[PDB]
RNA sequence: GGAAACCUGAUCAUGUAGAUCGAAUGGACUCUAAAUCCGUUCAGCCGGGUUAGAUUCCCGGGGUUUCCGC
């Protein structure tokens, strides 16, 4: 599994998992320089790194997840898209 | 010019989903206040190796600190 940057791993799902493990669905993102803004379904706003080393680069590169945000209405599709990357 | 240690919100930790703090935000409560609490969100400086899996081990770059040297 090759290490890419955080925007190639979002680019590919579509999904973004948070620090508790919840999984959110990404409406928009954008990168600017070194860093993404991104903003979910359910309306957060964030703006991170665009690191092929981060926690969450890390999350996405795996398989697993704790829950998906219900506001963001994750379908089963997307969330089984994202368990089967391989 | 050379050696060692460390790494970007903070301190610490770390091969099987890091932690605590702090901050942003929504809510509860409240008197449409303060205080308090809860939910949500925020990470690995860069570029490679190795690995089933790495912020984590190896190499290199950059930076900081300490130490050695014309
Ligand atoms: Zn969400």
């Amino acid at each position: 599994m090759d290490k890419k940057p955080l925007n190639t791993l979002i680019s590919a799902t579509g999904l973004w998992m948070s620090r508790t493990g919840t999984i959110h669905k990404i409406k928009h993102h954008e990168v600017s320089r070194s860093k993404i803004y991104i903003e979910m379904a359910c309306g957060d706003h964030l703006v991170v790194n665009n690191s092929r080393s981060s926690r969450t680069a890390r999350a996405l590169r795996h398989h697993k997840y704790r829950k998906t945000c219900k506001r963001c209405r994750v379908s089963d599709e997307d969330l089984n898209k994202f368990l089967t990357k391989a």
